[PDB]
């Protein structure tokens, strides 16, 4: 590359960092201004501009004009302020974007898949450029977090996301390759507006958009190989558990909804019992709901107990899910399902018809809301159980603030303040008219995620086990000082979630390679320092030719 | 080109009106969504876009981003919608965006040519990548219109001023080229700031500036040719009129603040005499002030009055400027340089001290706000004026409003409506009492400017003579109707720019081969048609390559 | 790629294979002849042209023209007729061809690294296009067989070598690369001529030289991975010796003439056992000189009867070279390095100082010409060891012809046809008076190194170690067939050396796995196919892109 394209290029594009002698060299002088500037004085008028800007949507249109422009300057600037730019990089910020804007990316980003180009997915591959691509994320547009059916438009959904992929776990940006399928859109109002950007059908729910699917893994496993990480993003949940089943043998597949939550979930059960005296083994659990994703979460938190030595029976006996229906019993009149049968006791005396009742006779030491009905936990049942525990732990996994069971503020202020809260949702501190002010805990994937794929992309992994995130839990819960415990967060900051993120990666590199589950050999002696080589470092790399003189 | 370079390119970049058959054998399918749009859906998506914006500085940030995206489609936008639109690309958000925003542009625009750089100016324009440039503008930043110095932020004025070049006359984008020449900024607050992005010194004003302007000349016309078009955009006042007195002879240089003003002025007297029963060499004039730009429009105007038979000597008599010390006489103690010597009459018995007494003691029968000091013409002066003359011709050239001789409200009100207005600064229409609302004419370079280039452009004239831009002005006055000269506009109307430009390029053109002036051989028959078929068209051209079988 | 960049890329290449519709879709029409043409008539045409073709060093110009024009069509034309363009194609064509003619090559082929570019090695490999290259051939052009020093002109022994890589093995062109280091050349013409091109300086021979190939290995190691295959052709023999030494733990490195030939040897031993009803364990070997080379064969022979079951020590009992001095015996005089202390064994009683003499006491059944002084097999000593021998095993490994230690027609004649007789220089087949013609089997690398470096690469294999060549050996001698060991033959035929090459390739991975040497996970389940998809086809693929109608 050189002259015009070298700038054109987001890659290689360095703006006025360009030296002057890389200037004069590589034919681009004349085409900048006169200045010279380090990546420094960038970073700082950018940061500037953003403080400048008082919406997240427009943060989010600057940020990703930034990106679009220069990659290396756009990820230290992410990097460089990474708690307040990742609500606007990937969300919420990213969903209200897709909704209002619509399409805004002035450059190409990922692959646009359609059902109406069925049998012919591998072209569609190959038209990508990049040679070697590790992740893939591909979208449906079905469920947006938060905004139902967007259709085609749900494609800043993986592009954000591969954001954090970079600046939490360091995967090079020309590795990660964003793909929405799109077999039309089911909302009316996408569907009516000419100014919409893709199928006008209502979506495909036939045989043809299962093949479809089955066409692409194939296409883009044959293209990049069989190793290549493949996460089905913000599918519907009939779809994504489906694929996620049918798909984790075959391909390297794991799926966030369902397999992240339920690490970040544990990571947060681990740091409570690090902080409450009581093992995890010793108290039962109530979940506000048994689904797949509950059913992972009780999978996870079982294989937790099981692996300190508790049989795999009695540790399956202290998770008590509550259906819609009711309380999930042997015999009851509701039907029960295969993957929720192991969680299937005895019946209690009251079998109680209410959530409330559920809690008084139950009496469960830990609550968590995978149902995510609504606005579910009541204050008398947290009255109910603040008074069962002297330390009772709830968890409010459903987000945004509105769809949460609770609220932090509530349930810290409705207790003396004894209790345990974490919720996806972000809360700011809660201070008591006494005193004591608590910040509840936020457990959100970026957590996991990042470090996991970065993990099992540098380990060559073709399977992920159930197991990795177990063993990414427990690294993210180790993460936590004792200061950090004695505060009371169960979560470490997300000021500093890249190092958090490289400390999961090695704890998953290890046990990666002590299970054999890892084909990248020969296996590093220290795999710290192997991880610590291999991430992506976003810093102006100089382009200067070797100019030398011979004796 | 093919695949992903044919979208980055905003030359060949199509957005989505890329055919199902384009996409598939140039490569692109995969990387756009799904829909197949024609550039009617885009340009009224654009508009419903631009709709929502409500600040002109946030549209001028929306339309240049799609100029970076997609050139033919955003001079479709400018062309669709040109009378609300050329506020927002030339003048004066065009200041404005630069003043507050500085640099925005994402893409290299023109080149950046600092005195730094001085010796190797011709390397800088071969960095240039376009083989073939036709026209080209030169800004110094010394003097953008209202907000003075802007140092090397003024990049924006000929860029957005190339615009113009293309959704008015015609010229190729391809063929334009924006030249920022930057010797420091000097105004302290640039000079200042960190984030400023150019030389930190004070302006240079020595022999180097001017070597620097004569190599950077001879670069271009070295590599361009000795007819390509260089234009001095918003360089000071002593340096542009300098500048155009010793490069009229040898280059083919225009400057639109000295003779496409004059033209413009000219052409509103010869809509004013149509309108008027009396001719213009009838009634004497009286100017505001006398400088070069004023030396200019009386240039102008005495040639208008010798091509219609009357001498040279009783055109001259006629024009009577007024100087910042007093009326321009014989023997008056202030200095007379020579070239504004010509218009130098014998001294009236009272000899004014003030323009109000000069107006009295004149009588004139015009009157030209050229001086700009301000807001110089009292209600005073307009009313006796309109005593004197039965039509009062009152011209308020300077802009912005704020800056103006006269307000055209004002103007209209004070007198009964009998004066004809003519303003560099939009008004709007101003309604009586009684009735019988007037649209004050609004005289902008844009009428001229964009035809003469084109038609220079065409005809390859090395040598831009000065009775160009009289015909120029002649071709504008005839572009007016009869029911509008009753309606009381002095201008076309500038809805239908375009158009109106074509029309004065081909005048132009043909005064350019009537006086051996054009190099162009051989002669067109009809220049009409000439310049009708060399135009540049804004409309996507398919991109298939043409597939045949052979018999 | 399109338009004419698509024919002047020898791999994108097609001539006039490009079908009327991919001319069409990719820009190609106009620019060819008019006709469409398989790959066969292309083949037929350039065979028929090389038939009309006398001279050797004419086919060899005609064909590398073929090859820097049309990749694909070159390596069909190589692969259809092998066995009679393998000498022109690398040796001994390739020597003369660089002798005479220096350096012919229109294009560039691999890299060029001097002495005076030494501290910055590792910017020349970043200038080498190819981002993945697997297989590399070094020449310092210092000792190229039968023609000494010819200094840089030794380049053309590197690419014609790595055209075998890909005419037998199957390796992928645009993997390989030839690196010719030019220290200075020690011959006095080439210093003398003007026309010579590159360094003008003496060999090199200080610790700068060695500094050098240390700093090559590193760099091209650092670029292309620590597995990538270095193979040092045409070395002298101290600096190939000692640089297999240094480099054979740190890098994966194989040297063909020290290593290959002990494998092409000891496959023609084998082949001979399998004709010869008494074992290789049970016989005793005289070599005509002890050097590394012929230490490397021992030391195969003896690892061939180890794994047999016999013992180290009675293996290397068996074994008796004959140095320059005398034969290698322990109290003898004369120096015994530490390499062949192994193979010294008791004094013989007559201690003799010729080797007609030395044959004579210890009546050996197997003779090898490893030390290559020249014509140093007598007919004398022929008789002699026929005498002695039922069925002798006479080997003359040097080469050329002239410099064999004996004529193949000469010890098939003077022997009644008893003698089983290999040779590295190419005989015709040899007709007795009495009849029964002997065809005497040629043994050359060209047999072992294609699919040992095959396997070693589809491997990943780090470290090539002594045994990966036994069982080379041993894939060799099994290819032969029950008739083509009763009819005298030792070696495979050179018609069919690719399957030969593919075979051995299997029988190398199959080993490479079972000894934990090969990085390549998950292990394949069969081998065969594994290597047989792996393998470079040079047939010719459709450029069109995949044009379709949506529904
Ligand atoms: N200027 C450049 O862009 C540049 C320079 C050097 C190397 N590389 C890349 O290095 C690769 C060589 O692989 P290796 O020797 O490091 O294998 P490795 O053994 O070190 O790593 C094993 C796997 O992890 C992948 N990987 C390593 N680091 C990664 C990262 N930061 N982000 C995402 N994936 C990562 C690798 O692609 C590889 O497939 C080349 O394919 C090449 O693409 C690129
Ligand atoms: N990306 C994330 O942050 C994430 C991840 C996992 C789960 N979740 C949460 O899980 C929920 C959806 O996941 P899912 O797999 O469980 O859905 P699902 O369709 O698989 O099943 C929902 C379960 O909730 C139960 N339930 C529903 N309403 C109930 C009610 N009023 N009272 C008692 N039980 C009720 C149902 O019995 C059912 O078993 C959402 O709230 C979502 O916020 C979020
Ligand atoms: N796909 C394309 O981009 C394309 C196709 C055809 C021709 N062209 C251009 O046409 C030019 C051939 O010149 P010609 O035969 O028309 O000479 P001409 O006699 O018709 O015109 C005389 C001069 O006017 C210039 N000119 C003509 N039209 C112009 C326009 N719309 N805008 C700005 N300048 C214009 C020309 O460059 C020429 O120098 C080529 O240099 C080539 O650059 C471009
Ligand atoms: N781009 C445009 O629209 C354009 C073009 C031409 C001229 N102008 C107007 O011309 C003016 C500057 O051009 P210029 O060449 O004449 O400047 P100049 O420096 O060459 O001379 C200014 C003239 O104005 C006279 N003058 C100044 N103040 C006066 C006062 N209070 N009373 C009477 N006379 C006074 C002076 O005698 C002097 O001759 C600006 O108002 C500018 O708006 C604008
Ligand atoms: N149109 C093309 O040029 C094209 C198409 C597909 C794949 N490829 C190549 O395939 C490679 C993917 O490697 P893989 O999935 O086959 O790994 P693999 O597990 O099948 O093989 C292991 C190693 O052997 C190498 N190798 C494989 N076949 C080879 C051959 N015929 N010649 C020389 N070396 C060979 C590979 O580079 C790899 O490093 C890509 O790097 C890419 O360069 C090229
Ligand atoms: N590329 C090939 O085909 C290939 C490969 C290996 C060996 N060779 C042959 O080996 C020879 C060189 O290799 P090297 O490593 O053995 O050289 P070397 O320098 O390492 O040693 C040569 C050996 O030959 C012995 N010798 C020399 N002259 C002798 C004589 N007149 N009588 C008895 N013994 C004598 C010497 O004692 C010495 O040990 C060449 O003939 C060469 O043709 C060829
Ligand atoms: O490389 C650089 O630092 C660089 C920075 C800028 C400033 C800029 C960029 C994007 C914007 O959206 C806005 C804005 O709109 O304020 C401003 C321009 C050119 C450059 O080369
Ligand atoms: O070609 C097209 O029509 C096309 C249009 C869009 C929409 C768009 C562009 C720029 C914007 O700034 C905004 C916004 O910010 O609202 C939106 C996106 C991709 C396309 O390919
Ligand atoms: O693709 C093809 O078949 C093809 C073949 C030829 C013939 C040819 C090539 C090389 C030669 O050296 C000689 C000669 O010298 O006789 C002749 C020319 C153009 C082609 O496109």
């Amino acid at each position: 590359e050189k002259g015009k394209p070298l700038m054109l290029n987001p890659r290689t594009n360095k703006g006025m960092a360009f030296t002057l002698q890389e200037r004069q060299m590589l034919g681009l002088q004349g085409l900048l201004p006169p200045k010279i500037e380090t990546q420094d004085i960038q970073a700082l008028r950018f940061h500037r501009n953003l403080k400048k800007m008082t919406s997240p949507l427009e943060k989010y249109i600057y940020i990703m004009g930034i990106q679009e422009r220069n990659e290396k300057l756009f990820y230290r600037i992410l990097q460089d302020d990474i708690e307040s730019l990742m609500p606007i990089v990937y969300t919420p910020t990213v969903g209200l974007a897709c909704s209002q804007y619509g399409h805004i990316f002035r450059r190409p980003k990922g692959l646009f898949i359609s059902i109406s180009d069925r049998g012919h997915v591998r072209s569609i591959v190959d038209n990508w450029p990049e040679n070697h691509v590790k992740a893939v994320v591909v979208t449906d547009g079905e469920r947006i977090l938060g905004l139902g059916d967007l259709g085609v438009y749900g494609m800043g959904i993986p592009v954000g996301k591969l954001c954090l992929y970079t600046a939490c776990a360091g995967i090079r940006p020309d590795r990660c390759l964003p793909v929405c399928i799109d077999v039309g859109t089911d909302n009316i109002a996408l569907l009516k507006d000419p100014f919409y950007m893709g199928l006008y059908q209502k979506r495909d729910r036939t045989q043809q958009y299962d093949d479809l699917i089955d066409e692409f893994m194939k296409a883009i496993t044959d293209r990049y190989g069989r190793n290549t990480l493949i996460q089905f993003e913000d599918f519907g949940n009939h779809n994504a558990f489906r694929f996620l089943r049918k798909y984790r043998e075959k391909y390297c597949t794991f799926n966030d909804d369902i397999q992240g939550t339920a690490a970040v979930a544990l990571a947060g059960l681990l740091a409570a019992q690090k902080v409450i005296s009581k093992p995890i083994s010793e108290h039962k659990i109530l979940f506000l709901g048994a689904g797949e994703a509950a059913l992972g979460i009780a999978n996870l938190i079982v294989m937790s107990m099981v692996e300190n030595g508790l049989s795999e029976q009695e540790a399956q006996k202290k998770i008590w899910m509550f259906d819609k229906y009711g309380l999930l019993v042997k015999g009851r009149k509701a039907k029960i399902d295969s993957y929720q049968e192991p969680f299937t006791h005895s019946a209690p005396e009251s079998i109680p018809d209410t959530f409330e009742d559920a809690v008084n006779i139950l009496k469960p030491s830990t609550i968590i809301g995978v149902a995510g009905a609504g606005r579910l936990f009541t204050p008398d049942v947290i009255r109910a159980m603040a008074s069962i525990n002297e330390r009772p732990v709830i968890f409010a996994l459903s987000n945004p603030t509105a769809q949460a069971e609770c609220t932090a503020e509530e349930a810290y202020t409705l207790t003396e303040g004894r209790c345990l809260f974490a919720s996806g949702s972000p809360f700011g501190p809660v201070k008591l008219t006494d005193g004591r002010v608590f910040t509840p805990g936020q457990g959100n994937n970026v957590y996991i995620f990042p470090g996991v794929a970065l993990a099992v992309i540098l380990c060559n992994t073709r399977h992920i086990s159930d197991s990795v995130f177990l063993e990414a839990a427990k690294a993210l819960t180790s993460q936590l000082t004792d200061e950090e415990l004695a505060q009371g967060r169960l979560y470490p900051p997300l000021a500093n979630i890249q190092e958090v993120s490289i400390n999961i990666a090695i704890k998953v590199t290890e046990y990666l390679y002590a299970n054999k589950m890892a084909f990248r050999y020969p296996e590093p002696e220290d795999k710290a320092k192997y991880v610590k080589e291999r991430t992506w470092r976003s810093e102006y790399d100089s382009l200067l030719p070797d100019v030398y003189e011979w004796p």
